[PDB]
């Protein structure tokens, strides 16, 4: 990549995470009686940047056997939702999938936003956690990689909606 | 499969396809200028269904060096009967302008065409710099109104097709394969 610097994670090693999320996942919600049409994980993805890590996540969800059913919002902030669910989550078994968690101010709204709509249960899995910019507490329930604070690119992040294309996340501006 | 009657394309199959449209689409617009930030191919991605393909196309057209920037947009139906002519509520349009730009529609089938039609009469009027439309499956023999895509990963027959994004009542479209479903299932 001409236009950036170092690969942080090439697309094998996303895969092979995402495979390993995905086989947690699995087990995590075994006993919960997952089923489709009644009782299917909902996975609640955030545009843009979590559509391709969702893609996959759902692909890796399925050679589990978790039944998922799709869901995909839209915010934006001054935070106001521009797109909400489908179908109600109440009583459901819901995951908020995010490309990259660093303050958690969406985040957390979304998930207090949800959390008051009876959910069965309600987690959170991101693909990168900046741990560190936080602007407000917040844990991830599964998280695929915790990176430095790095501005990163590709596989549904972007430099002003650009790049999210990419096949491997790589490092635009250094950690 | 249990739940499957015929696998039509695996994962792999599919893979290779969508590579082939990607060389197309790349071999199409390398003299119209499409250029990183200021001038990407726009894909216009209908969710729900298209999801899957628009991942991975976007990453094959990447493999093509081809610009490219992701729309998503949430359509509705009209109750039963409303629309005799494919017209749907927009839930959530593009979020940035596509005047002058060259841009592709993406959809996971075209069947009836009613929605598919709609929304490229719906786009053209906007003054793109041209406007296509990329299907993963085609129903060619569907058709309730004419429609022609561009681009199209596979053709189909009339069967219930779900997987890679397709759906039976928003069940199955995790599938990394495509298959029938069996007709005791709807
Ligand atoms: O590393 C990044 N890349 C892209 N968008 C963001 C927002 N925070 N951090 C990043
Ligand atoms: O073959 C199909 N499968 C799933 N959904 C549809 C809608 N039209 N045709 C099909």
């Amino acid at each position: 990549y001409e236009f950036a610097e170092k690969i942080l994670f090439t697309e094998e090693e996303i895969r092979t995470r995402i495979k390993e999320v995905a086989k947690r996942i699995a087990d995590d919600y075994k006993g919960k009686g997952l089923r489709p049409y009644v009782n299917p994980l909902v996975l609640i993805s955030v545009l843009k940047g979590s559509f391709m890590f969702t893609a996959d996540l759902c692909r890796a969800l399925c050679d589990f056997n978790v039944p998922v059913r799709m869901e995909f919002i839209c915010v934006s902030s001054y935070v106001r939702m521009l797109l909400d669910t489908r179908h109600s989550i109440e009583g459901h078994h819901v995951l908020i999938v995010e490309d990259i968690v660093d303050t958690a101010l969406t985040l957390n709204y979304l998930y207090h936003m949800y959390f008051t709509r009876r959910p069965a249960s309600l987690k959170t899995v991101v693909l990168l956690d900046k741990r560190e910019g936080r602007r407000v507490p917040f844990s991830a329930d599964y998280v695929v990689a915790n990176i430095p604070n790095a501005f990163v690119i590709g596989y549904g992040l972007d430099y002003d909606d650009t790049y999210r294309e990419l096949r491997d996340i790589v490092v635009l501006r250094p950690e």
